[PDB]
């Protein structure tokens, strides 16, 4: 009951931030989100035992994989707890509860593949999921450990506190699907411009969730130059692993996945941080606004790449 998590001094400290990277120890992860819930949500909203074993089975459902691995699911759960620590009174026990959770989560089971890839390979989840193939596979893992005997952490929710939860961390995995990321992001631009924006509006905080997700999920360019370029290295290797896979199938896959064009990476990071990135973290700033900070330091990383593509690194 009484049994807090405490950090170092420099990770106690340094977690507060954005742009906090959860650092090479894999056995601190699980206390640093552990932590994160106790502070953003408290002591009281899981049994420990119940958390600690949610925690680890969903670890186990991560791959080794270069990118989409059990640091990206901590990563993108920190980006969240350090948005919902900025924005304490916007959001109800249920969303803080439901979100880290999501986030966690979003990503279980992934092999490192595209949505494309498992259409255009014949998957059994490409009959089973036409649309947010992995997306709706990743919930459904999250379902399946929250059945696990003993993993049951919202067992003290009521009937319909508990569906609500689900229904919250259902919509936050599907929004990670970058695919429905752009027009959300429109309708977000559209409604806050027009003045219509309405956070009591259930579908109007569903869009605003999903926005976040997409946020947490990209947060990767909204660290310090050095952990952004190091990442980076790790996304490529699943791309190119994937145009590999889709070279072993007869089909010249789009160069982003070429190891033959990296040449042209520099160049593809600008596009992204221009058409993706740059957009997300606007609509969002404009929206909540603590979380400029992510918006700063993506336009730091914007200019670093503008910096590589000009010799000067
Ligand atoms: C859109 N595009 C095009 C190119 C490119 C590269 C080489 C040759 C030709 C084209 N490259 C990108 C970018 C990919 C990409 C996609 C999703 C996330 C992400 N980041 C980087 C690391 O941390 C999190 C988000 N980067
Ligand atoms: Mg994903
Ligand atoms: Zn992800």
């Amino acid at each position: 009951g009484l049994m807090q998590f405490t950090l170092p001094v420099r990770l106690c400290k340094e977690i507060e931030l954005f742009h906090f990277d959860i650092g090479p120890f894999e056995n601190m992860w699980p206390g640093i989100f552990v932590y994160m819930v106790h502070r953003s949500c408290g002591t009281s909203c899981f049994e420990l035992e119940k958390l600690c074993r949610f925690i680890m089975s969903v670890k186990k459902n991560y791959r080794r994989v270069p990118y989409h691995n059990w640091k990206h699911a901590v990563t993108v759960a920190h980006c969240m707890y350090a948005i919902l620590q900025n924005n304490h009174t916007l959001f109800t026990d249920l969303e803080r509860k439901g979100l880290l959770i999501a986030c966690l989560c979003h990503d279980l089971d992934h092999r490192g593949f595209s949505n494309s890839y498992l259409q255009k390979f014949d998957h059994p989840l490409a009959a089973l999921y036409s649309t947010s193939t992995m997306e709706q596979h990743h919930f459904s893992q999250t379902v399946s450990i929250l059945q696990l005997e003993g993993h049951n952490i919202f067992s003290t929710l009521s009937s319909s506190e508990y569906e609500q939860v689900l229904e919250i961390i259902r919509k936050a995995i599907i929004a990670t699907d970058l695919a429905l990321y752009f027009g959300n992001r429109k309708q977000l631009e559209e409604m806050y411009q027009t003045g219509s924006l309405n956070l009591n509006n259930q579908s109007h905080r569903d869009r605003v969730i999903g926005l976040m997700m997409t946020a947490c999920d990209l947060c990767s360019v909204t660290k310090l130059w050095p952990v952004t370029k190091l990442t980076a290295n790790d996304i490529y290797a699943e791309f190119w692993a994937e145009g590999d896979e889709m070279k072993k199938l007869g089909i010249q896959p789009i160069p982003m996945m070429d190891r033959d064009k990296k040449d042209e990476v520099p160049q593809g990071q600008l596009g992204f941080y221009n058409a993706v990135a740059i957009p997300c973290y606007t609509t969002l700033t404009q929206i909540l606004p603590p979380t400029e900070p992510l918006l700063k330091a993506c336009r730091d990383n914007l200019s670093q790449w503008e910096k590589v593509i000009r010799g000067e690194e």
